[PDB]
């Protein structure tokens, strides 16, 4: 009579879990520590591992009740302040809501491991705690209400499998915008170490936001596989047409970039389309890094791939193209315009936020260390 | 007619194993090897990674007969010597038998590995050899079979979930004693990577300790979460305010205290009760390390938050609270008392072996280098 | 009426698949990275990075349709490429096809990853590229179609459980042909790490090849965590007795001797056989790097090692010491000359391959840096 939930769900999701916190511990870490200057990674390490353990707490207390409850279009409630009134056998999908809580909590992390790790380096501890605190819950809250909670975009039918607005996009604009008001690479196989962690990590990421082991589960590791791959072949090729050589943090600057793109689009489309993903977002990667020359860098590669992933997402859903098809009713044109939509919004709602943030922090603590 | 393993419970507690492994090697590993010279860190990781491969082989060869054999209230019996008599289709609870027999496997590695890698700067090889076979012999095994072995204080309704009294307290003081009879960190970002390691694999530690991928896992799961990040912000902020700034070492010392202390609670807490056993168990544990001053400190927090967690299982498993709740027929107050008693059982019964282990290795070897 | 795949298999073989994938990224880059000179880290983890991705692309268009599709006894066919006419609910075993892609994929990853990171030092990108090419297609590819694919050796009988011949003969033989052609530990806290992670994404390498989380992927995980250690301490212990002193890069050795030995014989012995193939294992592989004293050492250990495990796979398989027991009709012999048969096959092959492919990549970009 009651919901039942799925062991095999359950086991592969906490996986999962697990996967995506190692993208931030220590991933994301290792991976701006071998970036920045060696003066600031241990002042990086505290900062970044402070903020997660500050985005857990929030997450729990009201972050989870507000994103995923009901509810509008960009808020939920607060029926589920501190997991209250969440019985403990309670099924969301087919795991223990408990789990999706933990899942849908190590996004949240990782995301602010994004900016976090990026600016640290430039940023006062008291202000970047402030700026966390209003971002997540004016930000990063209502826009994972907007797609995955049922709210505005998940109702215009969004195509955003893992996260390419909510977490890539979400990020990348507030960290550019950071960068914006207060404005080599100490260790590379630091950097390689940070991205490899960032990449066996992202298929609980990527598969996991399929919320069951089943054959979407299956595309989505594989076109993860497959994105990443071509995303590198794309990058240094294009690298070592440019500049005539091949580097390291190119390889995993490609990685990424591969990553990111395929994140909203790993779950829709096949793996020829995923193939196209990779090498495009590689090459547009590589374009954006170099244009944004005429780790604050790297908010290119996140914005740009992000973006390119978005739009390319409704195109490569076709079931002409090998994806998974439309929605009933739903054409390329039409989709594409929802993808459009989707990534103004979340430009906007971020940019607003973040300054507002950020401000908020100038005026009580300086930004300025 | 026969007993059926459980394949989702397989699969999860397979992977648990793999992560609780990972938190020995080399997580430990890299966890020590940032805080003791660097002049030692080589001699260390030989060590640890020996007598890791020491233990693996006693606990298959007579340990898991001996621990979870039957059996009296202290020792099991000598019938699955090399798994003898252990059908490969055998099933022990929900899980293939073999299954079971590595997961506790590598919780006796990595016990062993919080001693080893603490004293390897001070003991020599031969003598640490002697104290590992001599310990986990008449230390680690009849503990474990007295709170899981269905033991002695098992018997009394003992609340451990993960091993607050069988691994923490009980190599705590096993640490504590050969340090006392002996008697700068040059890697911060290698601590930092240790302890991120030891995180991670830790949700295959607590949540593996369920036996099975239900929801007594998912809330060991997200109790760890919790405590963790609870016990990070309490330390550090009892830092910022004791010492004036935050460090990395205190984030790190401050994730590790809260895992210690969730450690026995995290399958009969509620997360509000989590929350608080995180911060008052990295306030514990600074209070600890600090007082101790008036990786031999390690064994503060590993002791204090051990037993401050085993006390507050026993507070915060009430329904009152937020927990699973008492055995019938059992007040707070009595469940109190036979905390109290597993922890003086431990604490007597480590530190009598533990003396005895390195003294037979100071009268044979000698345990000076 | 159409097949099921079981999800707790799906699970679980996705996450095995993702822990396969972690031993090269970054599992064996960290390993040689620690192992040659430090003007070439940088250099050989582009190139394991570059080559990685080359496989995963390489694998998908052609590498998995030819090895595992039907076919002849040395080749599949071509119906594959791009996994096209796989139905993404297809099944193979109990598992989606799809995983069963990213899972085989993975493998041949790792095989380059080992050849690649070993050679990097000392040939020059481009000649590497093509080398990787040629020896893939026209090695791994036939043996692994051979072995695994339902080809000539599967036909005879052959026990090779996780690639004993596939991967580490297959690769250890491609590697001395290039070490022959072109004929100071940088860190070995480094090296350290790479075995830690090596040993851990083993668990995914051995118990996954059982395509199930069943007993005996549960057997072959027992088995794993025996022999590595039996290996280790059969290594020290032979190098305390000849040197007079064990060694951090001794023990690691030793634990990559165990792993390599047990591969092929992980889920067919019993746990007694395991510790008996460790330590041969183990002393035959410092056995090796001793008399050939008399990087390029590790196809050393990799080739010995491989070599007594897939022959003492041929003993210890039998019901009479503790293995799951030969075919129904084959006697010990007989199970040993096809053993000898599938080795000897494997050399040959490979090393012809190799050579084609070292001569082919010297006549067009020269095989000197
Ligand atoms: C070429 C050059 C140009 C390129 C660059 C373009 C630049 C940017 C372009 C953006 C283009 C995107 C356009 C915005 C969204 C349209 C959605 C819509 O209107 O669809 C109606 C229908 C339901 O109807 P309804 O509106 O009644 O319900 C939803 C309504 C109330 O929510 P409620 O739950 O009650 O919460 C109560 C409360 C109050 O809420 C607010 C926000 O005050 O909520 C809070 O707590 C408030 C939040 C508290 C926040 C707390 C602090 C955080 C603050 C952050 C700051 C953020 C800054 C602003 C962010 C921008 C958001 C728009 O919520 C709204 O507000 C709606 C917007 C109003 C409005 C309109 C309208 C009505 C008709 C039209 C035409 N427009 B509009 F002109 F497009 N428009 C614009 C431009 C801006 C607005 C506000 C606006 O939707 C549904 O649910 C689903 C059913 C429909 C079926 C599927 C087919 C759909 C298919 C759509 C395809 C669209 C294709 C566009 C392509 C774009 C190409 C780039
Ligand atoms: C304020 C200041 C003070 C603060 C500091 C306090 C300091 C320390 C306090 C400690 C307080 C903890 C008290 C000890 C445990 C009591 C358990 C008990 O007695 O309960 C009986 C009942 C079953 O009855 P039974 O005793 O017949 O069976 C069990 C019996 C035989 O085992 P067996 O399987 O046959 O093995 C055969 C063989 C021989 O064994 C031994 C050890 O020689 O085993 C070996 O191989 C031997 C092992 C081989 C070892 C090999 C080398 C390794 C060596 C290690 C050295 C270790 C050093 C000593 C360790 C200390 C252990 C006590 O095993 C025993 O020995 C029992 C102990 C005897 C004894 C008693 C008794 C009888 C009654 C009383 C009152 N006491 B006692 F006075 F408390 N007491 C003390 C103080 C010490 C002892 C020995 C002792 O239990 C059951 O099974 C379950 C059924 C009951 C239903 C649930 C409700 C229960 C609820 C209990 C709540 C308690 C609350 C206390 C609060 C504490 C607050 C801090
Ligand atoms: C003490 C000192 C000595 C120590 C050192 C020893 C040194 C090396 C020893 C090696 C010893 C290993 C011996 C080889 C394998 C025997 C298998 C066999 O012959 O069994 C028959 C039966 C089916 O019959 P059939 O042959 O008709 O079918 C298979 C046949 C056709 O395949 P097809 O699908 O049509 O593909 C079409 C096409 C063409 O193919 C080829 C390769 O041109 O495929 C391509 O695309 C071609 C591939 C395209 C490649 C593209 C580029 C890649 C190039 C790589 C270069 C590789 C170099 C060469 C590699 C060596 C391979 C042998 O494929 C073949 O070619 C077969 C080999 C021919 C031959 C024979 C024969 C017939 C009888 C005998 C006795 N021999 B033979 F003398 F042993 N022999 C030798 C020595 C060499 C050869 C070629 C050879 O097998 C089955 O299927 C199963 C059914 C049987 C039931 C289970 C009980 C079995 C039990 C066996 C136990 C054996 C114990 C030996 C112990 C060894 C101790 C060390």
């Amino acid at each position: 009579g009651a919901s039942v939930a799925d062991k095999a769900d359950n086991a592969f999701m906490m996986i999962c879990t697990a996967l995506v916190l190692f993208m931030t511990i220590p991933g994301i870490a290792l991976f701006y520590g071998g970036l920045i200057r060696g003066k600031n990674v241990l002042s990086m390490l505290t900062q970044v591992t402070v903020t997660f353990a500050l985005v857990c707490i929030l997450w729990v207390v009201y972050g989870y009740s507000l994103a995923f409850g009901e509810g509008n279009n960009f808020f939920g409630n607060i029926n589920w302040l501190m997991l209250k009134n969440i019985e403990l056998t309670a099924v969301m999908g087919s795991i223990y809501q408990y789990i999706h809580v933990a899942f849908q909590g190590s996004f949240a992390c990782i995301t602010v491991g994004l900016i976090v790790g990026a600016l640290a380096e430039r940023i006062r501890f008291s202000a970047v705690l402030i700026f966390v605190v209003v971002w997540l819950t004016l930000s990063y809250i209502p826009i994972a209400h907007m797609v995955w909670g049922g709210g505005l975009l998940a109702s215009h039918g969004a195509l955003d499998f893992a996260g390419g607005t909510v977490v890539h996009i979400n990020a990348a604009i507030a960290g550019l915008v950071g960068a914006y008001l207060i404005g080599k690479p100490h260790n590379l196989p630091m950097v390689f170490t940070g991205t490899a962690i960032l990449y066996i990590g992202w298929f609980g990421f990527n598969a996991g936001s399929a919320g069951t082991a089943n054959e979407i589960a299956a595309l989505a590791f594989v076109n993860t596989v497959v994105a990443t791959a071509a995303a590198i072949l794309g990058w240094i090729f294009g690298e070592w047409a440019l500049r005539g050589k091949p580097s390291l943090l190119g390889a995993c600057s490609g990685a990424i970039a591969g990553l990111v793109g395929v994140t909203p689009a790993c779950g829709y489309i096949g793996v020829g389309g995923a193939l196209i993903i990779g090498v495009v977002a590689g090459l547009a990667g590589l374009w954006g890094v170099t244009m944004l020359k005429r780790p604050c860098d790297v908010f290119g590669v996140h914005g740009v791939c992000g973006i390119v992933g978005c739009i390319m997402t409704g195109i490569f859903a076709a079931s002409s193209l090998g994806g998974v098809g439309f929605a009933e009713g739903v054409t390329m044109g039409h989709q594409l315009l929802v993808q459009l939509e989707s990534i103004a919004i979340t430009i906007v709602w971020s940019g607003v936020v973040a300054f507002i943030g950020y401000k908020l922090a100038d005026l009580t603590v300086g930004l300025r260390v």
